[PDB]
């Protein structure tokens, strides 16, 4: 192994550059099918990662697992194996009403509410997406013409109080995210994940090209699609 | 008139959505120039508007001075009187060697090294363009060859020690920005400015649309204005 | 001649010895201003940058407008710096947020709450943005000379004139965590006023050996609005420049 | 079925449980359940994988929180919600002191926070500290064993490289934050890195949970394997049981 | 006059091989708690600075008052260090938060909450300022050998007596925003108490390799009605003195 | 009897007094009591003794705050709700710059706010500043007495010893924060360090009190680290006479 946590050496991506970054180590294969001669790789930890082949060239599809620091480990052990482009694929909620289930959502940056990010560039510094990626997944959508909200995307190190949930065992939300939801929805941001502040940070701030797609399963102020737009969005990169 | 700056009533606008906005007052007529109909509105402090009329469809030029503050009430002023869309236009240097005077620049984001972003939103909120926006400028950039380079760009409430200057009356800089140009080169940023972290943060968190574009004249490393003005009303009409 | 600045367009020539300069905000207010004194003579005009000399008791004195807000004003100072001027009083208009202060009233300025970015630029923000003694002396003793209602005191100085100031009558009707109860916070501390440029001026001239004094006209009283329906200040800014020549 | 969210339990799982024993990894959750009486399989979804076992005639967890606070977080949170109380993590580590070797066992007294996630439970003023019972019942039970034990503060970073002051990466860079920041903890007497205790005593020590840490350290980078990690392992392993037992 | 340090007014020879002081805030507590021990013998005073040596079981110790707060305390600590201590017991007086912990309780700190100044000259925030384990292991077991009701945890240790513990009875009457509504969220995350020293105290010794531990005594209830007299306070802090010096005998 | 917690004083001890001098050592209160007309020792309990007297026929009281913020904070707080409503601070400090020498004056106008108490009254980006008024007793006292006096910005730190960036300490070693810091405030023009102006400048100048600082040189620490002041005295005395 060429790196310390996914168990992969350069000689395995076959010139792979460009991968595709599901958080769940269960969505990887499913992904890998939609492209030519998949292969699996290893897997160790929340890390399962799988080789496939898409208009000729190589193209690792990757877990991060769970948050920032589980993904930043995947995305500089990736950078290392020599990948250059990052497209994150997920299912979310929304925050917005508008918002509808079966939608899909472009992020063009995120709410750093997350720590990781800081390791890599200070506060000030834009979580923001590639410009090539998030045209890529757009226009991608645009062709399978799915309905499509892109925006800004909030990015919490927490599935409860960060995204201020109340329904826990203390009940109580501290001071910075008590009422934090209505802010982000008045300021017109989509939808909470655990993830981008991290990936699309560590990538902008360090020559990488990142980009993040989801599609939304449910929404908390109401009572296949991201992952063909995903591969789709990734042949217009290659 | 309507609002306290900029002296213009919603029927000096004639039902203009999107604004076009330079830095320099001076400026304004140029652009305006370069359009339809262009009509002087009004000048007052470092706000001087022009109405035009592209594809038949009336547009602002309105300049906004230099920095956050000023930007910030402009913005919100034209916002009150019915603009939806803002275009800013600038003259940048560049902060990576490789980038030539002559170049574009199409701005994704910014990295907030100002003040005024933040009586709108968090420092943990993205100073990040519009998407439609930063297409029409890219697009309109594409149509007439110009040399584009798309990406992050640090924004300063600072043309001195915030850009790293030393050739000052004191020749200090203060510890936050010792050494900060190299960290910035080292993150890919492209070029200083001044004003487009208080435009995206505050129209980014608003609902309204912001772009940014700007023609390098100079290179910080190694020491067209035309090209991209041109670049900014082509892509304005798409986004009309 | 080729300037010896980047944006004023003027060389230390045109300074004619001037060692002060007095620092409006509007362009347009810097003609009125020199015409108050013997020999005015225009400079220049850039951007947001209008200067004009002019002489006071024989001595020549700059005039030069900064535009709204810290970045506009930090140019204008270090190149002002550049060319020679040590002393720098600012002349502005204000909100007041007290409820006895009458528009009209002559605020000074002694030091600021630091809403702005610009004066991180010079200064951590442990740092106080506080005037000069000499200044703010030469200031009230003028004010006193010809008689005007004067306050003298700490003001807030905001990077916007909007939420900053934490106005609501706006397009989005909307003030950001920080900003909301603000007004009544600084009222309590006995905050005189706001404007948009001491707290810039002042930190980057205290710590940078620079002489700053800092006098505003009331043009609306925040506690019963945010904007008006639609002098003293200026006699005053100008005997003080006197003063400290 | 569940009665939370990511784990995949109820509380009828837990059978009165009040404890839990929380490794980072999947793989290490079997071994420690291993070490107690009537070790059952619970459930497995993304990286929390659960056991049951009991100790002197009471149940313990013993659950698994991946890699990192935001994990770690959603752990904790639902552990207490199916009626833990107190948190036993264990974990192998390096250590930054030339003085702490191979072999040793760090128990945490307190953690320097260098995570996000901690800051979503308390600001970072509020001290990430291990409960005082936990912290007891850790290093007597070292004791107990022999164990040359080393007692005090840990530096919990949201990642692997650059908030290790680590170089040797694609960037090759270290933002300004964690430049020289390593020296800085050595000077101060951190004993070494992690990356999820921050958000564990933090999360623990402001809503009335019970938290404890202690680890094995296998490298150790300022003194520059195998069989020997596997010996440490088993080793902090056999000390988080005994303290366990003691915090029934 | 001769003195090795610049406030104490103390020498090395004073401390006769002292390595362990007990730091109260209030001078006039020191010959007090000296009392407690063996041939006790007054050393200097000045300015908020009274110490005095004594012996507990034939090994000389250290009692020194710091003042009120994280400065005064920052310098004790540092020139007692320089003089050879390497250990610290802060005695303390307390208000009690939670709504079950009595006055006539001890308190012993593990950590606290860093609502002080001084703490972030010798550390970042993001430090946790902890007790030494040997320390509050040694306060915990003394309380036990004393007999009291004891319960230990986390301390707030604020750089002010009144808006830092959120106290509204007071000349201007308002408390700044960043401690309006903080004593209920401390409470709710299970903050015992308010005191001024221990911040500091804990941070600087457990970021320079000194050992600190923290014991306190409740003279008072911010939850409760009734306000004890200054007369039962008294015998409470006597109580957590004769705990302060029962733990040092475990660390010597 | 006492009207307040830490003090031990009721407000019928100050007769009708409105002015506090306030030194940080205890032992230096009678001394500068004895400067004036009738004085009387009211109370010592902790850091805090204070005696009155009377300037020119008023009420005056000389309470001492202790070294730092913390118990500066509680004298003054305890003080004003006795009916104190101007506070000069008169202290001991160590210059900075060059050009200021051993036994020199400083007036300051304003603090650096290296302190943590300050925060307890006001977020930081309020200014530490004095009163007008007080600060122009002080200039003019200082005339009036005979000192080599300067006026301007003083840092006002939470420790004696890293946040003046003092190195004959123990560790030997300061925090990343106040690394190098010594020199850049001598660049910006910072006079001098001492202990207690930023939580009294703050907490005054944020609820309607007037407070002024004034100190003696005591160490220059561009030529010393540890030291090796009746002008300053004399002057904060002279400007209390200004004030009533």
């Amino acid at each position: 192994s060429d790196v310390f946590h996914l168990g992969l050496t350069k000689n395995d991506l076959q010139g792979a550059q460009l991968a595709i970054v599901p958080g769940d180590p269960e969505r990887v294969e499913k992904i890998a099918a939609l492209m030519d001669k998949p292969v699996k790789l290893a897997s160790h930890r929340e890390f399962t990662s799988w080789r496939a082949e898409l208009d000729g060239k190589a193209v690792i599809v990757c877990s991060t697992g769970i948050g920032g620091p589980s993904t930043s480990i995947a995305v500089e052990e990736l950078a290392q194996l020599g990948i250059r482009t990052f497209l994150r694929i997920g299912t979310t909620g929304a925050i917005q009403p508008h918002i509808n289930v079966g939608d899909v959502l472009v992020t063009t940056a995120s709410v750093r509410l997350d720590g990781a990010s800081l390791h890599f560039a200070p506060m000030e510094f834009p979580a923001v997406a590639d410009f090539a990626c998030t045209t890529a997944l757009v226009e991608a959508a645009k062709s399978i013409g799915a309905t499509t909200h892109v925006g800004v995307t909030a990015s919490s190190d927490t599935f409860y109080p960060g995204q201020e949930r109340y329904d826990t065992y203390s009940g109580r939300v501290v001071r910075r995210f008590k009422g934090s939801m209505e802010e982000w929805q008045a300021m017109g941001v989509m939808n909470y994940e655990m993830e981008s502040a991290t990936l699309l940070t560590m990538c902008a701030s360090q020559g990488l090209r990142a980009g993040m797609v989801a599609g939304v399963i449910v929404n908390r102020t109401q009572q296949s699609h991201a992952v063909k737009i995903v591969v789709e969005a990734a042949r217009r990169l290659l």
